[PDB]
DNA sequence: AAAAAAAAAAAAAAAAAAAAAAATTTTTTTTTTTTTTTTTTTTTTTT
């Protein structure tokens, strides 16, 4: 209920979701060398719950 | 001195050579970017 109450609401487990994070990970492309950010629950739910 | 004939001048039309003009997208390559994979190496877990 909190996740579908909050403005903004992430339900995530410990372990993160399916094929989620519970904390961003940042990597570098190979090929294009940016800095590809993979937002967890934590990044993902930022200013809210 | 004038008229008739001859010849010349001017002008216009036609032809030949030579310089000018017009027309003129498709096909193949290949580089970059992206993804895939094989091995090495590093980290984590277990005893």
């Amino acid at each position: 209920f909190v996740e579908k109450c909050s403005p903004i609401g992430v339900y995530t487990s410990g372990k993160g979701s399916s094929a989620a994070g519970l904390t961003a990970s940042v990597m570098r492309d190979p090929s294009s060398r940016n800095f590809i950010m993979e937002g967890g629950a934590m990044v993902l739910a930022d200013g809210g719950v």
